[PDB]
């Protein structure tokens, strides 16, 4: 009755699970895609076919086939990312949180898990729906999509393996949702999309794609916009990386259908093997298997379709964590360790640069370097770690995200911009990392209410303020309640550019994110390398 | 008998003058060189023929011909530097002041006025020499040297009009205090150059020039070095700008002969009524007729010679000051004025860059502006006029400073480096210009030691102090007394970089001096410059 919903591919039974002190509704694991196996490996995703009888849906599904990282085998800060389930290609599923009693057409948020487009998983603890459909009373859905080459494998021209698929699988939980969520008490034309790191990229991604725009009402990108540098590549490099696979492998690379059917004769995990080796630099921050930029899923340059305002026009809600950058540097950068604090000498400082900024030239890496290095003071080790924290996620993370917030908001119906920069009480990554790229997820998710996480009371404090703010963002395109007390959160605007800070302590409004910097990524450093 | 001295090229009279509640003696116009003029306009100098009966050295020569600043007529912050005397080509003389009485054989200071190798002159009252010979002991002479065309004028190749004239004044006018300094009680052995602005830029020429390093022993350089930006240029700019002089004044230009022979036909103030014309660029800190590097002067490049070590090595006492670009601005950049604060609109401050950085492709004046703009706050008319102070004179003064310091020190004997940041309680211009461009001058000739001008008692022991430490450099090679007890000026060292400020409290030690927008200048500039 609650838990058995007839949906237009068929019938769900869903499972009845405890969250704090109550008890809501989840439906786990339901099909949206046909399984993208075989023949249909790199293309796009297929409907479900109907099912005749009832859909266990209790269970989590499979994750997608993926990198599995290993670097430190055991540790919960770096497990708590890698798949909890087992791997499958056939993994397009999707899960939904139903406040109980189930209501009659309240606001739905899909959550869109990110991961460089090389990982993720719908099930991680962190991604955990029932906290925030209790609390806030919304919809929860997560849907999966197919990372790293199974899900961004392009060779333009061709049918088999177009690229974007990984967002055409997005795309396709999206339409599932409209087409179904209102037989969960969900109302399809109030579906806010919040997605973090590639799953924020991907939100604006859709954003900008017509095939997608009316799949959503609003949107949240947390840590990623659709213009990072490492989001995407031309159709050039997709085809170069596509033919490096088949090189890596032995496969015929004589012509797109001989390098396609060489590559789906391959077990997956012999893909995963050498995916990493495609990339054309040493580097952090690059993935190998990204959308493509490809006339169909984007008609145009995404900076030209910003310029245009060829996007959806509605209300978005974003933001930044304060140390996008450390993780990247702890896995890839010469001097990072997890345990110590990671003074870097000059020499390993520069090392980071180059990996840090891979397509630039001399030039514009010297200027990278003189705008980050205090020549006063340069061999202190602590600027220099923090310079190079910084470096990484200003130009891959924080700038970006400056350019898309401001492109947008010429066009835009209200922009809500933030700046999370709390550091976890508990949290088992050193200090030097700060606040780190993806831990603003366990906030938004409402873990700190768990008392059994030791979340301090504040930390609980910011989590349900967090929530709140998103939920009634989805609701009704304002974080704010405008006949409460509380302080506003002002919109952000062209002239006065402001945001909030998002912490323990009382709001503070400012202005003009990162602007200094952000003129060096966003304007002088592409002039210096286009000449 | 003081007053009457034999030198080799004939007997001089000089004058007894009053300094302070006693008298020093003071020779005033000797001529070193012969009279530069007519067919000898653009020529190298030659020797002064001697001449029999006594040279009456008792009065101040004539100014070299010199554009005149006429923006604020009458207004004392600017007239004291135009010429004070009758300005003619036949201006090639030097002062000297001697203490009474005459010591035995002490040490000499020679002053080479600035000016932009355009204008100056040894006579005006902040070069007067008599309260640094009276106070530090020292036989003070200042020469002369020939500016604008008449000194500069550059056709390479020519032996009519061959370039750098003026620095070879200079020479003649240091050869002359070699050959005679020691008949005024002065050791020629212990002779020290000293200069700012373009006397500062000279100073360092003669550290380079293999023809000037035996007729001097040490050098300071005030706000100037040979490297600055308006301080030479080849001899292919050179060439373009005598011929654009000729274009100007509808000259002969098929021959060096022939163009030369018009220019030499024209009156002075014909060729000073288009110099300005010349230059290749809408700017400022920049100068027509300047040093050319022309392979003789200059053996090779600066550069390449800073690099080798192919200089004079000897101890240096060099510095500069915190506001040098504000009196360019004033003069020649849009919104500035000597009656207000000078907010600069952010339209104003870029046309104020590009006028800075005339050499600069759009990717440069980006770098620049980018280096000086806070963007949190770029609507800031106060932060705009000193991000623009701050470009003029980091750009055109303390880096290329910064970068000779650097070079020297690797080959030299010896660097002090100062930074002078006081601004004079009775200063004429308004606040927003700061420690001007030629306002350290004064200290360093000891003006706060006269009452009448009414500087503080601060002023006056710091003008006491500086007087003290450049003449106690110039007889040994360091500014501090040995057994002193009071704080000691350190050795500026490759490795800790060190200098002291200039200013009425206590000496404090600081390391790299504009370090970080002197890369910006000296290495990341060029180097975008040179790619793109
Ligand atoms: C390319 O550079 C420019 C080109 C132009 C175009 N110029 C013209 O049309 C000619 C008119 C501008 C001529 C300006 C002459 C000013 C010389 C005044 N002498 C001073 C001097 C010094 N300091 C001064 C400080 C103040 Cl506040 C005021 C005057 C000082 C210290 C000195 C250095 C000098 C270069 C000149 C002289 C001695 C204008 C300005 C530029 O900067
Ligand atoms: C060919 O040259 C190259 C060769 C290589 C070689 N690369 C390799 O061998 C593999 C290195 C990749 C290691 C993958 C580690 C997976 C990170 C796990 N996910 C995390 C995630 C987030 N935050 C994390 C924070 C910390 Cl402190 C730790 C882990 C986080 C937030 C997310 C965004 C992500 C991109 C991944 C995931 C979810 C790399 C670069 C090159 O240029
Ligand atoms: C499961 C599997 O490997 N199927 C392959 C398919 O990928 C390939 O395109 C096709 C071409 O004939 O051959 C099949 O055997
Ligand atoms: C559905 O799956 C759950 C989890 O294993 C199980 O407890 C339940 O009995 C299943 N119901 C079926 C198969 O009808
Ligand atoms: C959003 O659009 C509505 C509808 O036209 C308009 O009235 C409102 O002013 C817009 N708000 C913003 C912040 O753009
Ligand atoms: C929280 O703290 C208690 C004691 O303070 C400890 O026993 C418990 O294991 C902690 N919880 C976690 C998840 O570490
Ligand atoms: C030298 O010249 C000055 C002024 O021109 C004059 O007063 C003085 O008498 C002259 N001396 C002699 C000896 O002629
Ligand atoms: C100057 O040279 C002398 C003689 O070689 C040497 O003893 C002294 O250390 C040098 N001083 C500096 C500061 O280089
Ligand atoms: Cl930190
Ligand atoms: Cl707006």
């Amino acid at each position: 009755s609650e838990l058995l919903v007839n949906t237009k591919s068929g019938k769900v039974m869903g499972t009845r699970v405890p969250v704090l002190s109550s008890h809501i509704s989840a439906f786990l694991g339901i099909p949206f895609a046909e399984p993208p196996v075989g023949n249909m490996r790199f293309r796009r995703p297929e409907p479900k076919k109907p099912w005749s009888g009832v859909w266990n849906a209790s269970t989590y599904p499979n994750n997608c086939q993926q990198y599995v990282d290993e670097q430190f085998p055991g540790f919960s800060g770096s497990e708590m990312w890698n798949p909890n389930r087992e791997m499958s290609e056939d993994c397009l599923y999707l899960n939904i949180w139903v406040p109980s009693p189930r209501p009659k057409s309240t606001t739905v948020m899909v959550w869109i898990y990110g991961g460089g487009f090389y990982s993720g998983s719908s099930t991680l603890d962190v991604y955990n729906g029932k906290y925030l459909a209790y609390t806030e009373e919304v919809v929860l859905v997560s849907l999966s999509y197919r990372v790293g080459a199974f899900g961004f494998l392009a060779l333009h021209g061709s049918q088999e393996a177009p690229g974007n698929v990984g967002l055409l699988d997005q795309r396709m939980a999206l339409q599932w949702v409209h087409d179904n969520i209102q037989f969960f008490g969900g109302d399809p034309k109030t579906v806010t999309i919040f997605g973090e790191s590639a799953g924020g990229a991907s939100v604006g991604m859709h954003i900008l794609s017509p095939g997608s725009r009316d799949l959503f009402r609003r949107a949240i990108l947390q840590s990623g916009s659709p213009n990072c540098p490492w989001a995407s590549v031309s159709v050039a490099e997709g085809r170069r990386r596509a033919v490096e696979l088949g090189r890596n492998l032995n496969c015929n690379l004589n012509s797109d259908e001989e390098l396609i059917h060489c590559l789906r004769e391959k077990k997956p995990q012999e893909l995963i093997d050498v995916e990493w080796n495609v990339l054309p630099f040493d580097s952090i921050f690059r993935f190998s298997f990204v959308p493509v930029i490809d006339g169909e899923f984007f008609p145009t340059s995404l900076e030209s379709m910003l310029n245009s305002g060829n996007f959806k026009k509605t209300q978005i809600l974003l933001g930044v964590n304060k140390d996008e950058g450390s993780f990247f540097l702890l896995y890839g950068a010469p001097g990072f360790s997890k345990d110590s604090e990671s003074k870097i000498s000059r020499e390993d400082f520069m090392s980071g640069v180059k990996l840090s900024v891979p397509h630039a030239n001399d030039l514009g890496l010297d200027a990278v370097t003189l705008q980050y290095t205090d020549w006063m003071d340069d061999n202190n080790g602590i600027k220099n770690r923090d310079g190079l924290d910084d470096i990484v996620g200003d130009h891959n993370v924080i700038c970006p995200l400056m350019h898309f917030v401001n492109k947008y908001t010429k066009f835009g119906n209200g922009t809500y911009l933030y700046f999370f920069n709390h550091r976890a009480s508990n949290l088992v990554w050193p200090e030097w990392m700060g606040v780190i790229h993806g831990y603003e997820i366990e906030f938004v998710f409402g873990l700190p209410l768990v008392k059994e996480l030791n979340y301090t009371a504040e930390e609980e404090a910011l989590s349900r303020r967090i929530m709140h703010y998103w939920a009634t963002f989805a609701k009704t395109g304002n974080p704010n309640e405008p006949h409460s007390q509380e302080s506003k959160w002002p919109l952000f605007t062209t002239k006065e550019q402001k945001f909030i800070d998002l912490n323990t302590e009382p709001m503070k409004v400012h202005q003009r994110l990162r602007v200094q910097m952000c003129v060096f990524w966003n304007q002088f450093l592409p002039k210096l390398l286009n000449a």
